[PDB]
């Protein structure tokens, strides 16, 4: 009933690499006015998702055509358990990057439909009740990434085996933090499942934009939008 | 070691899984496997009209479900159905043949779901959680356990009282983390693995979903009690009244 040096030294290197993102502010940084914001914002964001995707351990190893699979679809999931860590319960704005700061009414001037925000602030009250810290959250994050249950995966058991480790630990450390409550790991894991809906009801509201002549940016389009040459090439350095 | 509660309440619910998928072939027939295109179709669903209702009762034998409302009874059957059938198809899958079975011996080939029409990422998802749950390879207690957690998820759509359901729920998941732990003292990982498998049900349903949208532009639409659960509840409210 206690961590290994190994386990040990495996979230530090996750919290670490972790920490590298998130650090781009709005004093530092250089309808559709509102559109245009949120994809340049994201861009950022999935370019940092992508190089901590490098970071974890057993990523790179994996064939080509498998990285873009589990990152095509866990990008999403990871923003948005991102944006429930830095939810604020008391204003009620959540967090993008260092320091952008958005009301749920901010997101209905974007043009947002509500069957898609509200599940979103429903998450991260849920997640906030939790009660994590970030070395539990940058395990779930590494647990969502391997994920062998993603569209066209041609090596799912290599990727069952490379997310078991992180499951392990995030137990462990559950444990440790809490001896009496032992559903709590539990009601972790159930917090996964929330995180399809919301990926799912993502590109239902991805496709509706398209309609309303607000088309995705060409790093977007590539893992949202129903060849990767551009996340190749940031796979590839 | 394990409660005299939890004893009770694992036989309960394997009893009531026995007395699902009792239908055979041999057994009235429903319309025959092979206009092809328009007969499979059909065939799938009145199969699965069948299904439905031994979903249903089975349900109502599960302790509490009747606790809660009509509303929130319906809202949890509509949405676990597909995923309670999909359990159901990796259970008896047999990786010698790469046929998945319906009810008590309907045996399918990943050939013949590609003849009926079906698209390949609607498809592939259903071998792959076939295989990706023989690789847990769960005992019956285990299954049952997990149908009965899925049936009690607090974040379905339309739900009125989630934290009634979501009490409902606890009871199982303790069931299982302490039905785990003493058939398998030593493997600890095997129990978040068989929660995280309600997160590719969760997938899958939606997968599901885009299947039925497509073939509806094949001209095969769905018959009325199949419509209510996975179109976008007058049947379903009836036969929760028995
Ligand atoms: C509305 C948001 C929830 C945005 N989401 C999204 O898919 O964006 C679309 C505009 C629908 C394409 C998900 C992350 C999102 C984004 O893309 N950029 C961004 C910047 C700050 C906060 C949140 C976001
Ligand atoms: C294609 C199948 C996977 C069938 N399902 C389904 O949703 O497909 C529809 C065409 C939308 C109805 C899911 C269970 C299904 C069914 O309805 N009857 C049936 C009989 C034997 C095996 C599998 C099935």
């Amino acid at each position: 009933v206690q961590l290994t040096a190994a386990q040990e030294l495996m979230i530090q290197q996750l919290v670490a690499a972790q920490l590298q993102c998130n650090k781009r502010s709005f004093s530092d940084q250089p309808s559709q006015q509102r559109f245009a914001h949120f994809t340049e914002l994201a861009i950022i964001s999935v370019q940092e998702i992508v190089d901590f995707a490098k970071q974890v351990p057993g990523f790179l190893q994996l064939g080509r055509e498998d990285q873009i699979a589990l990152l095509k679809a866990s990008t999403i999931e990871i923003m948005l358990l991102e944006t429930a860590r830095r939810y604020n319960h008391e204003t009620e704005c959540i967090t993008f990057l260092k320091d952008f700061t958005y009301s749920k009414d901010d997101f209905h001037r974007a043009g947002l439909q509500v069957e898609f925000i509200n599940p979103i602030f429903e998450f991260s009250r849920a997640m906030r009740r939790l009660g994590l810290d970030d070395a539990e959250y940058a395990l779930l994050i590494a647990i969502n990434i391997f994920s062998a249950d993603r569209p066209n995966v041609q090596e799912p058991g290599r990727v069952e085996a490379l997310q078991q480790p992180y499951v392990e630990a995030l137990l462990s450390y559950t444990r440790i933090k809490r001896p009496q409550d032992q559903l709590r790991f539990p009601r972790m894991l159930m917090k996964l499942v929330s995180l399809r809906t919301l990926s799912s009801v993502h590109s239902e509201q991805v496709f509706a934009l398209r309609l309303q002549d607000k088309k995705l940016p060409p790093l977007l389009s590539e893992i949202w939008d129903v060849s990767h040459k551009i996340l190749h090439r940031l796979l590839q350095d």
